[PDB]
């Protein structure tokens, strides 16, 4: 469960948040495969509640109605087409599995679902699965409200309703089997792994019992014995009885401390400095690298809906964001996930975004297709951070330096640092309020390298900054604090 199952050489996954299956399929062939992306995390593919108040919020997809592959992203045919086309070009698909709960207990009964399936939260009836009152934790939960009230009580966190979401009785074989049926359906279609949503709200043992029922990956694409990649969504920032390490026996875990701390460092909050990143990784109290799924921001916390808090960097903070993502992609710690979002009318009131519920770009509820601009950017309000030169080129940087050790670290005791990856790559950052100009040891072979942040390597030439490495591996770097991107990155595949 710990291996991503990506093609050899591809080291990252991208979250194509709320994208339609047909658009992801095309993206796999026209950009992800050629650019070396390892895979795609897709939004929940199972039928969810259609919420009209507010109008089709993104979070409606985290309120299951059934396991039918029928959503605003598409139907089963479209989903299968996407998984097949992506796998055929060496790009994997990871499913956001919402298996801890069904929809909110107060949601109105009826057919307001993405596939028209009938459901009655009040009577705990979900005939399309089917689930009944016997399949929920109503009688197991000991809180007065029936919802989670205290995170200091590890039991209620798992047996009670997360903000009212009907909590499935994961200890029952029937429920475990229905969930396994859904996940095996996806694995047989070709999915390479899963993000287990709300894993903190599930007992480690229950998750294991479910994972024990899963199939090996489809043998038409994967070698015999391949196990689905499992990364559990556990928000553990410390100070709680439940720890992310409690889930290591099931697969990897999302390390939310990563983006929270990186954000505070790059923002220079509380006096934090980039020079402190020298021992980045386990030294900062993070989970072991081989159990970490890292990211700068996710679909939740990029809109103040998750951990990390206000320190989280997002596309809204483009300049600092690119630097944070660049550092993450260059550093060897963990398995990296890049975020791809959509723009929404952010409206802050008293420090809170009143429009943080807004769903994907749409026309009368129908998700807009992803249009590509002549400059390779996206239209229809899709941000497509993964297409930003500074991010895409760093995704490739990580591939090129895969396996190389963290070395040749340098820092000015403030916010100017640099480091290399063996003899395959080198990166320099200037996050201080003054310019940077110094000759550093890159550990790279002599030659002329193209900076992949300010430009690209095209036909034996660089479109941006050029770096000259001497016979001793030394090279001069100049970065103004006024530069569009205050960091430079060069690697073996950017050499002239
Ligand atoms: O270890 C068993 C388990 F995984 O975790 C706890 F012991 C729960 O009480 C139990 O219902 C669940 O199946
Ligand atoms: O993740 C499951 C677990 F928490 O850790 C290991 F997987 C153990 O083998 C299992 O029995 C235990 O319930
Ligand atoms: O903000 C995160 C969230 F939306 O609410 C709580 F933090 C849950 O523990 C987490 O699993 C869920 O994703
Ligand atoms: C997990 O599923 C939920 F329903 C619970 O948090 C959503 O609200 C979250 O955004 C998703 O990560
Ligand atoms: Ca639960
Ligand atoms: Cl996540």
């Amino acid at each position: 469960q710990y291996s991503p199952n990506t093609q050899q050489g591809r080291t990252s996954i991208v979250h194509l948040f709320e994208w339609r299956w047909v658009d992801i399929a095309l993206e796999c062939e026209r950009y992800l495969a050629p650019k070396g992306f390892g895979g795609v995390q897709v939004s929940p593919p199972n039928e969810n509640v259609a919420i009209y108040n507010p109008f089709r919020p993104w979070w409606e997809r985290y309120q299951p109605v059934s396991y039918k592959l029928c959503t605003r992203s598409g139907n089963e045919d479209e989903f299968r087409n996407m998984v097949t086309r992506c796998n055929n070009v060496g790009v994997r698909i990871y499913v956001d599995a919402v298996i801890n709960h069904m929809c909110g207990n107060a949601v109105s009964a009826g057919t307001s679902s993405t596939c028209g399936s009938y459901f009655n939260p009040g009577s705990r009836d979900f005939p399309a699965v089917p689930y009944s009152g016997w399949d929920f934790n109503d009688g197991k939960c000991k809180t007065g409200s029936g919802d989670i009230e205290n995170y200091n009580d590890a039991t209620q966190v798992r047996d009670c309703r997360l903000t009212g979401l009907l909590d499935l009785a994961l200890e029952k074989d029937y429920v475990r089997s229905k969930i396994a049926e859904y996940m095996n359906h996806l694995i047989d279609i070709g999915v390479a792994g899963f993000r287990l949503d709300a894993s903190k709200h599930m007992w480690p043992g229950d998750i294991k019992a479910i994972l024990d029922k899963l199939h090996n990956l489809n043998s038409n694409w994967f070698p015999a014995g391949s196990k689905p990649f499992i990364y559990q969504e556990v928000i553990d920032l410390g100070g709680e009885p439940i720890k992310s390490s409690d889930y290591f026996g099931n697969g990897r875990v999302t390390e939310f401390k990563y983006g929270a701390k990186l954000g505070t460092v790059i923002r220079k909050w509380n006096g934090e400095k980039m020079s402190y990143l020298k021992n980045w990784g386990e030294g900062w109290g993070f989970v072991p690298s081989d159990r970490a799924l890292v990211f700068v921001d996710n679909h939740d916390n990029q809109r103040g809906h998750g951990a990390g808090g206000a320190s989280i960097l997002t596309f809204w903070d483009a300049r600092l964001y690119k630097m944070a993502v660049g550092f993450m992609l260059a550093h060897p710690y963990g398995f990296t996930r890049v975020m791809s979002s959509y723009r929404w009318p952010r409206q802050f009131q008293n420090g809170n975004d009143v429009n943080d519920w807004v769903g994907p770009p749409n026309n009368n509820g129908v998700i807009k297709e992803v249009t590509i601009n002549p400059d390779t950017t996206c239209g229809n309000d899709w941000v497509c951070e993964h297409r930003w030169r500074q991010i895409r080129n760093m995704v490739i940087f990580r591939n090129v330096v895969d396996g190389q050790p963290f070395t040749n670290w340098y820092d000015n005791g403030s916010n100017q640092v640099a480091f290399g990856r063996g003899n395959r790559g080198f990166i320099v950052f200037n996050n201080d309020d003054w310019s940077f100009s110094l000759t550093l040891q890159t550990g790279l072979p002599a030659g002329t390298y193209c900076d992949v942040i300010s430009g690209d390597k095209i036909n034996g030439n660089c479109t941006g900054i050029k770096i000259y490495v001497s016979d001793d591996g030394k090279a001069h770097f100049s970065i103004s604090n006024s530069a569009e991107d205050p960091f430079i990155a060069i690697h073996a595949e950017s050499k002239l």
